[PDB]
């Protein structure tokens, strides 16, 4: 099919994306960048898409709806859980497009998250499929995963939301390489969860598993334990996964494997905004999203940011030893923070 615009895609029905796709680039997206707008499209990807539950379903109680925009259309009362704090900003920036192209809010939240990845250099080429009805019902609270969760009920949430399997869930949390953390430490705003937050990359993977040692801002906040790097905030959550015997191994494959990192992310956010969805039913309008760019440079893929080493990778993964990576020359340098959206 040829578009208006001029360019072809598989399916006629596809070509109003490219509206959609011209505007959040330019407005929400403040031309295409991977900053704090991009990072919090992801992350409602997963917020909107994880709450359902075949469990509750079973108790004959609504578990949610899955990848249905439900989170939008119902705001007010899902982002008001606890784990969504921060999300009715997100909303608030996404809900008038949704309205002024006429698409549905599921389908909209799952083309805002790949095209805000699509931004960010080192990213998979992004899949977009459509079809999501609006929302039946607001999404039950305790669905989504918390900071201060332990794995098992975390393995516990994804194996019912999805039967995603623990390996998966370490593939998921791929996202973190690309986001910053706003709510966590009262103090300050945008601490990143690695040292590349603009860049989708394994530096998450490298640097979770140095050993904590400082706090970079407040301390006693529920969810945050230390981090190796000024100005990077890590979470509960992550740090166990990566020292946890289920998932260490598979946290540590991601180190220098860009291609295995790119590869299972593309599959499991697909997976994510086909919940609750039938795929065979949806049309595929991946052709719409930009090519995603490569990392610029030619450093090596992973590497130890200056001023740290191996001798400060606490070694998690008993089958294979951390991989030796260079370290970056110079001095440490602080994890610039990345201010959320400005309303
Ligand atoms: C165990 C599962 C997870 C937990 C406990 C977790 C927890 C967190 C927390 C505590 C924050 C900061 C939120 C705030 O301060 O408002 C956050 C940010 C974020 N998460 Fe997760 N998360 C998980 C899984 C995921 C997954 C699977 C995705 C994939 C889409 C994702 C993508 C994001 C992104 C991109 C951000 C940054 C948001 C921004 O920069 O504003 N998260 N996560
Ligand atoms: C990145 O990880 C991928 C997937 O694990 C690795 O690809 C496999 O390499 C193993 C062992 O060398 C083989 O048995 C498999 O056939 C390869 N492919 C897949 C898709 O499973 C690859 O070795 C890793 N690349 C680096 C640079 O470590
Ligand atoms: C440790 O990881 C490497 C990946 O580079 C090897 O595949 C090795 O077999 C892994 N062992 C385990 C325990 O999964
Ligand atoms: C170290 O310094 C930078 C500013 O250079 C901050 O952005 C960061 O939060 C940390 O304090
Ligand atoms: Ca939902
Ligand atoms: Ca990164």
């Amino acid at each position: 099919a040829t578009c208006a615009n001029g360019k072809t895609v598989g399916d006629a029905s596809c070509c109003a994306w490219f509206d959609v796709l011209d505007d959040i680039q330019a407005n929400m997206f403040h031309g295409g960048q991977c900053g704090a707008e991009a990072h919090e499209s992801i992350r409602l990807v997963f917020h909107d898409s994880i709450a359902i539950s075949p469990a509750m379903e079973a108790k004959g109680k609504f578990g949610g709806g899955g990848a249905d925009g439900s989170i939008m259309i119902f705001d007010t009362i899902e982002t008001a859980f606890h784990p969504n704090i921060g999300l009715d900003e997100v909303v608030a920036m996404q809900k008038p497009f949704v309205q002024k192209h006429g698409v549905t809010p599921g389908d909209f939240i799952a083309f805002a998250g790949a095209v805000a990845l699509s931004n960010c250099p080192g990213a998979p080429q992004m899949n977009f499929f459509t079809g999501r009805k609006p929302a039946t019902q607001p999404a039950p609270d305790g669905l989504v995963p918390e900071p201060f969760h332990t794995v098992d009920q975390i393995i516990a949430r994804v194996n019912d939301a999805g039967e995603f399997d623990e390996l998966e869930l370490v593939w998921m949390l791929s996202a973190h390489s690309v986001a910053a953390v706003n709510d966590v430490d009262p103090t300050v705003q945008g601490l990143p969860f690695d040292s590349t937050p603009g860049i989708f990359d394994s530096q998450f993977f490298v640097e979770t598993q140095f050993r904590g040692t400082l706090f970079p801002g407040s301390g006693g906040n529920q969810g945050e334990v230390e981090s190796g790097m000024a100005g990077e905030i890590r979470i509960q959550t992550d740090h166990t996964l990566a020292r946890d015997s289920r998932t260490a191994c598979e946290w540590q494959s991601f180190v220098g494997n860009q291609s295995k990192l790119v590869d299972d992310f593309q599959f499991i956010f697909l997976a994510l905004t086909q919940l609750g969805q039938d795929p065979n039913a949806m049309t595929d309008c991946s052709d719409v999203i930009p090519l995603s760019k490569p990392i610029p440079g030619n450093g090596p893929f992973s590497f130890f940011p200056p001023g740290k080493s191996h001798s400060d990778i606490e070694q998690a993964c008993a089958e294979t030893p951390f991989p030796s990576l260079v370290t970056l020359p110079g001095p440490a340098t602080s994890v610039a923070r990345i201010p959320p959206h400005k309303a």
